């Protein structure tokens, strides 16, 4: 077995947020295909139950994974995403989609993955964080890659044929599983933990929105577009480098004291989503893209470590399991509302500012955090 659990974690990693990500290529053909009427506000719910599932699923499956083993629950995951995959081929409406690709699939995704990170641990008993590392890099190629093989295979078999194709990915998972063989409510007293709990998912209000929009944003210049997939593909190309360097950054002396670069990274994509709107010529689009995804790698790097900063290492999965709880509505809520903002008189121009407004709230509460303090100074001032 050895490193080949490292190797299947990478492929793991990659096939379920590849597809996470690339899902706008999917939407803007799903939208064409039996169109319409105000069609823009109920599709964007495919990708949006397909993307909040696996965060409200995430924290369950710490118990099934316990109660069964680690072997199991990844086979499990990955044959109800095949046959989640497959069951969205043969359907004639956009009505049963929201059950078969999103509910099942996802439902399906969570487990897969869920499980990964247990045995990951373990890997070699040490040597954690830089085996993270690589998988992000490993995943990093998926998430390049993925946009450029979905756009070209759409034109020559449509959506249905691309879906039930997109199954060789799954069945990769599902016989990869096999490697796989090991050989509540007190939190929220702390302060500080109850407080970074509601900024991050305050801030993430908008998060989604241009990973479900941007394609669809394109094809204002419909002319000189010779090619889209690159706008999203260099979302991830910079994604990858920024993880990989804010992994090494994180702990050095100058910046590890005490980490809230997350407000920084918050203001900076909120932005550069209010520039998306404005920009003609067409490569300020992509340094807009490079500016947001560089920061956008750097924040989801970050996020761990302060999870045990603020508390302890015994509650950091409760911590966890709570904090992706709460995240589960916003990504969910995103992208139809942005849709919606004004499918009535205009586009998304009116509709990319206000998913640029939450960031500065959400980095303004996190910027609001104490620190430094202890109670031995109680018996001078409050008393
Ligand atoms: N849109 C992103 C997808 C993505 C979102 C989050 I939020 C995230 O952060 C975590 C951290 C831990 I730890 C988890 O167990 C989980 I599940 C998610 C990661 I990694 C990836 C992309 O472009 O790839």
């Amino acid at each position: 077995w050895g490193w080949l659990v490292m190797l299947a974690a990478m492929w793991c990693n990659g096939s379920v947020f590849g597809i996470q990500n690339a899902c706008g290529v999917l939407f803007v053909s799903m939208l064409e295909t039996f169109g319409s009427d105000k069609m823009v506000f109920k599709t964007a719910w495919v990708g949006s139950l397909s993307m909040g599932m696996i965060f409200f699923c995430c924290p369950i499956v710490s118990v099934f994974t316990d109660l069964f083993g680690c072997r199991k629950t990844a086979v499990v995951g990955a044959a109800v995403g095949f046959v989640g995959l497959m069951s969205s081929s043969f359907v004639s409406s956009i009505e049963p989609l929201y059950l078969t690709y999103g509910i099942i699939f996802a439902c399906g995704c969570s487990f897969a993955y869920q499980p990964s990170l247990v045995i990951l641990g373990h890997y070699f008993k040490k040597r954690l964080g830089l085996v993270n590392g690589i998988v992000t890099a490993g995943s990093s190629v998926f998430t390049i890659l993925l946009p450029l093989l979905l756009r070209v295979l759409i034109d020559s078999v449509g959506l249905f044929y691309t879906l039930r194709v997109l199954c060789i990915f799954m069945f990769v998972l599902f016989l990869a599983g096999f490697t796989y063989r090991p050989l509540n409510f007190a939190i929220f007293k702390v302060t500080a933990y109850a407080v970074w709990a509601v900024g991050i998912p305050l801030a993430l209000f908008g998060y989604f929105v241009p990973y479900v929009h941007l394609m669809k944003h394109v094809n204002e210049r419909f002319q000189d577009e010779k090619n889209k997939e690159v706008v999203l593909m260099c979302i991830g190309v910079t994604s990858g480098v920024g993880r990989l360097l804010f992994g090494r950054i994180a702990d050095y002396v100058p910046g590890v004291k005490k980490v809230y670069l997350q407000v920084l990274s918050f203001f900076f994509i909120g932005l550069m989503s209010m520039m998306i709107p404005l920009c003609s010529i067409f490569g300020a689009l992509i340094a807009v893209c490079l500016i947001m995804g560089l920061f956008d790698g750097c924040f989801i790097s970050i996020m761990a470590p302060i999870a045990f900063e603020l508390v302890g290492a015994q509650d950091v999965s409760q911590a966890i399991g709570f904090l992706l709880g709460f995240m589960s509505i916003p990504m969910t809520v995103g992208p139809p509302i942005a849709g919606l903002l004004r499918d009535k008189l205009g586009s998304y121009d009116v509709a990319f500012y206000l998913a640029g407004v939450p960031p500065l709230i959400g980095g303004a509460v996190l910027c609001f955090i104490p620190s430094r303090l202890e109670e031995e100074l109680r018996r001078r001032l409050t008393e």
